[PDB]
């Protein structure tokens, strides 16, 4: 009798089921027109400049997603990155505005340009698991106005869970703590971030990426439990797009 | 007082006989595969209809082509095609002379019996929910073709009542198993020199570029986790020159 | 025997070594006051950034940085503020903002351990520093009326030894990648990252405390900073973790 | 369709969020006080260490650390002393040290931007908290009394769920490397490294500032620190580089 | 009414029990020769044959090519007193095909040794069961394997989902272990893996003792190679001259 | 202005660079003996091969951490009928369990090289190699007259060249999966373990810097496992 | 025609010349004896206990090389690693002499035992090259022989050398700074150290290793010009030399 080991027996697709899988899982409707426009305002640093442009955009019917003032290491000069939605006619109007303001130099449009979008996020994440996160969340809500009465029936359920620290040994909760810490660390690493702080029950992460990616990280790291988050607005700096000599000289 | 006890493992040791008995037993088999596959490299002038003309010729003569990929060099009106064939030297050489005679081609080189760098690209979406879920997910799409219901209930109920199926696991343990599987796959693709380009709630996408014999081994190791979606290229190559030391090349004993 | 010149590295004397350490001393930072940090917990409503910034502008508050950060909580934001002044002035500034309807509370991070950080993106030329000295003058000539002294100095610059107009194509190429390498290793020592590489420039990315950011830009300055963009300042509080043996501070009683 | 249970993790609201953030605010600053760092440049004469340490001991000075270290210069030594007290007392200490004739001068790196470094080497168990809790009790009853006391402690620590004696050797083997990986991640993150790996323990080294080096030992404390060896603090002044657009306020 | 979090309750040493543990936990030299030999036909059997005829207790003998035409260097490791090793050195040096044999014992050298090992990714129970099979005496051993295949964490007593997770857990443990040492993982299979390590003989032997519980299926240790390094010390240490 | 390849000139360069068959139809035969560690087993395995005229390239006795058991990875050339003959000769020896044939198996070949490489440039190495050559003549002044020779450079240079060379050697060593284990004032020692042909490539690339000492040893072998997917495993018949 | 190349082939060794170099470069066995001894004192923290032990070693003429007080994470317990050279007879006398002290528990002898030796060094290294370093050195060497400025002729030949920054364009001294910096960085990376500070002129390296590697490293960075240096005494923490199941089976009687 040779040393026995159970065959896992991994099932394999056929051409039919494989197609139906790709067909079904592929985002066929995709999304509605999401396209956002970005602007780069070059303003002069005067005692009252931020309130002007930010207030001017508010004076009109403009929806502003983000607006950040960036110092450019030049005396009395600031670069402002504005993110807004709408259509080309409305955006150009907003771009034609602000530029007319005298403390500004120019308002460039990077919407149809190849740029580098970068936000900065810093978040403290719990290492005590999901059960503790529900416990902590319900606690800061049941203090006042969590309905029309108490929530002790809900609290008792969360603390009745299997993987709640109150039901686990000190050695087991320690390993799950470092297991979670590593899981967060590996997510942060793949996204190209850092772990700048490690405490007894939490850790602080730091990540710089485009809004598309920097929010995808927050979704993947959400189940661990975000205790405190801070996400900056979008910074923009146009890169220099390069194409090979063969693909270049496309004079036609 | 006694010292804190420890259950001694005492890992058993080999002896001279059982060790040799193990090595001999674990021996594979020589020449389990026939003659090594042949790799051809076409230098084709980039004019409209070349892909249909070349590939159409091989199909019109019944040549067992394993893979054919056209690569765009950084030269105007010049493309490179890498073809993989099977068969005797006499049949494959004829295939070379048949393609090279075509008008829009410059020359068809034979890369077999030559030191080359074979490369291939694969991108695969891998499930993080585990083995049990993959059995459920795959069998679910099979019922869209099998047109069976009452008979398949014996299978799906058997699967969903397994221990490590997500339905039977708490939400906190499924989360850990997702990242445990993720860390396993990530460590697995890193050893192969690959990347993890996408991470989701339920799956991840790995990217790897290596020789076919390397990728197939990779896709076999990742297979138990459950490959939801795969894209594997043909095969391209670039000739290598085997360097030898001045002492080794000085051995010109051609007497 | 095959000869090689002894470089003969001289050693310090006990007095000469002490003399240098003292001469290179000090660079003291006995500042009149630190940089006070405030953190406003703010409800999201139309024209709320104009309110906080406007209130600080209406009064004689010398603020340095004001950046609004978004939490993953619906209708909730953070405003990390950095300003100058004394304890009495800024505490009054804290109560000024806190009385505003949209805000919930304004915390003070001045006397607390926080993680100061700001993002910075810079475009740096890979060509010589003399090329940057030429490019600098060219855009200034496009500002100040008339060339005049421009043609007198541009001749002095363009005749320097390591100007890309006085070197073969292979030399400048090897100089661009050498400059590129020197920059990449600078942004590697710092927690940075090179995100773009052009034919005559490159873009670096760095996120750290304003101390390192200011230090980093000072180091890449000689190469020639074409563009720059520094964030305000973000902050997250951290609690100083002390050992169990260091609970003797509790035994101090 | 496959089941797959949901992970409806609760979301913060405006009220509960600001309530938690406010709750996590300190006093702040009740204890202790600011530390002073001094740097002595002394002649390497026989008995200098006895002079300086003896001087600070004879006086009413509470020194935290004192580190002698060579400087690759003949008969020249450098010492880094960490003080405790008001600025007046510290300066009084500095002058009394400098007044000694084997020392050239004594610098004050307190208000200066310096690089603080301290070395640590600790052997950390891999058998978990239960075994470490057992290990301490065995060595404590070997110095306290020869009687068979604390019977309901050794019996309580043992027969615990994750004590090695209650696990198969397979799990203990994995737990060793599981703990090892956790510790290794701490060291790699803190900028340290593992220099030794035994069957039931490992030795890690770490060179960082005193504040950072203490936070590390607190994180690796629950794993069980068998031996430890924290160096004293070394200090070297750096050259701070503010940007070129600072100009002047007045 | 705040979320319950059980304290670790981690105990701490006192001054007495600490030093008590330190006291309790407180506890021949090899000779290395390097022969410079002209690569004559059948010279390995000439040197090794000499060491056997004279009755020496040599540990290793690895022949290395110096990348020079008709020149090889042999690193020989042997134990014994300083007197008997000099005899072994002189005995070899007298051989015609050898140039000179150097004594690398009293010198700071870089001792190296290559090891390739195949380690099972399955549990230690499977390894304990696998050895019994190849050792198989099938009469009384039928009861022994019963005590083995009964144990949990044996692949036969676990779902394939967990076994798969155990394979990679052990794999990551071996990988993290071989990464601390100057090693690497070369081959990964669905049952085992192959590691490669090169360091001083003490490190290899230490590494194999650590990877031992996982169950080493197949191993291969090279002889000890040696290459002398020159110890560098500072100028103030170089100036420390005594008459 | 950087020039570009022509559609025709590109093809010409490819076929011109494409190497002629620089290898025999025969291949690298690898035999792995499983021997009993008896006194004098090494001398008789070698003796049997040497007395019958077999072109062996290496031997390498390897311990297997099993009591009184060793294994030898023998590499030789010749026809299949000759190698099989050489195999049967060794296996017939009574302290030999079996001699496995790896000449047609997926194996992992490993040589281990340690070499001290000079950092003082090609000029100094050319001088040093000529100095030690004179044993058992106007070139010594011709070499020491060349540019970039240490004696013809300032003290600030050479130091800057030594580390430049050090960086080059390190980058070569890193790419091949090796490491620099020692850094002398005028040289450095590298350590590399890989395929014998990969070692030969490394010792050729690092050759111009000057190889002071070298130790290549021999090749070790351990069988790999050809894993293929479930759709390539179902490619039977 | 054909594309030319400057050289044909690199020269090779022969069996006679190869063994000639190996025998010649093989180190002379001078330091066969003369080993150092490592002691570890488990001491109770009494007021002025350091000056008590160090005073004992000095008063009895013991040749100690380093004495470092390490703090354990235990109340009132500190260990001291004493490194001293001498013969076995004298060292044991030193050990027994120290151990006889009241505040010490016991003194262990880590000599002939597998321990982890570790020193910590922080050094400031110039990036301006060799010429500038012997200029800066001679500058603070003016403490002696300042009569009639006799150092002028010694200074003159220094500042008139090719790669002295005063004779180089500022564009080249920049690349020379970073080239030197990368030579130091790739050097300290090899030893397991790290560069923690980079400035306009110099940089600070940090390396923790056994005293042998520390000294070897300082000998390699010495030519670049070490401005400041600080290396602590070694710390000692014994390890456990493991050996395989067939290695430990050397139970021969
Ligand atoms: N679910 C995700 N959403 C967004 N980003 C992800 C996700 N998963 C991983 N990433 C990050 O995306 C990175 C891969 O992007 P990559 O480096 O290849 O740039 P890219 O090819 O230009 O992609 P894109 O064209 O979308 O910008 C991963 O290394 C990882 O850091
Ligand atoms: N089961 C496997 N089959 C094939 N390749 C594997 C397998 N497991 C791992 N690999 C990959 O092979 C790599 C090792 O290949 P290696 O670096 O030795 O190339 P090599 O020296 O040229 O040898 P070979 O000629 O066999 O490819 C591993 O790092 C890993 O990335
Ligand atoms: N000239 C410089 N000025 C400021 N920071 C620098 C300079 N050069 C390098 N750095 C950065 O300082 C970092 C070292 O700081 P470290 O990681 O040791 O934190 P630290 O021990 O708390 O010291 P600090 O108080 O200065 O922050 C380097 O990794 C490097 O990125
Ligand atoms: N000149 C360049 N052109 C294109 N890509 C570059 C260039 N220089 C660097 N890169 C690559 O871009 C990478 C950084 O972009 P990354 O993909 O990581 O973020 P991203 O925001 O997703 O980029 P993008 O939005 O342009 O797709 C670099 O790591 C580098 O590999
Ligand atoms: N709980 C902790 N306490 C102290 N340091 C930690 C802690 N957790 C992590 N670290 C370390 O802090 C480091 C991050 O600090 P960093 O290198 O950025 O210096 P910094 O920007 O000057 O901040 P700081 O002033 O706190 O030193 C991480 O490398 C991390 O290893
Ligand atoms: N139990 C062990 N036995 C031997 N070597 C180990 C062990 N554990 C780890 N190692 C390896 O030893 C390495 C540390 O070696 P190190 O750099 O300190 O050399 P060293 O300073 O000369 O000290 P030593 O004399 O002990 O070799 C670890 O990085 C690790 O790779
Ligand atoms: N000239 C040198 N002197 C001392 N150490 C050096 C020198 N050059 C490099 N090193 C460092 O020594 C390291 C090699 O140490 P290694 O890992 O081989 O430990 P080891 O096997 O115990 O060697 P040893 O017995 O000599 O201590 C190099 O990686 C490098 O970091
Ligand atoms: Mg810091
Ligand atoms: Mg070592
Ligand atoms: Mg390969």
């Amino acid at each position: 009798t040779r040393p026995p080991l159970p065959t896992l027996d991994t099932p394999s697709w056929n051409a039919n089921s494989a197609v139906s899988s790709i067909i079904y899982e592929t985002p066929a409707p995709s999304r509605q027109p999401r396209k956002q426009h970005v602007l780069n305002c070059l303003v002069q640093n005067e005692p009252g400049v931020l309130s002007r442009v930010s207030g001017t955009l508010a004076a009109r019917g403009f929806n502003i997603d983000s607006l950040v003032v960036c110092n450019t290491e030049v005396k009395d000069l600031s670069r402002m990155t504005i993110v807004l939605q709408g259509q080309d006619g409305v955006i150009e109007q907003a771009r034609r505005q602000i530029e007319d303001l005298v403390p500004v130099y120019a308002v460039l449009d990077y919407t149809n340009s190849e740029i580098i979008k970068r936000e900065l996020v810093m978040a403290r994440i719990s290492l005590l698991g999901t059960e503790y996160f529900e416990d902590l969340l319900l606690h800061h809500h049941t203090s006042t106005n969590a309905g029309a009465a108490d929530s002790q029936e809900l609290v008792a359920e969360i603390r009745e869970k299997q993987f709640h620290p109150a039901n686990l040994p000190a050695s087991e909760v320690l390993r799950l703590k470092h297991e979670h810490l590593n899981d967060i660390t590996n997510l942060t690493n793949n996204f190209g971030g850092r772990v700048v702080d490690i405490s007894e029950t939490s850790c602080i992460v730091e990540l710089s990426a485009k809004p598309t990616r920097i929010s995808a990280f927050l979704k993947l790291v959400e189940p661990f439990g975000v205790l405190e988050c801070a996400r900056s607005g979008m910074m923009a700096l146009p890169r220099t797009p390069l194409k090979t000599s063969t693909e270049e000289a496309a004079d036609e």
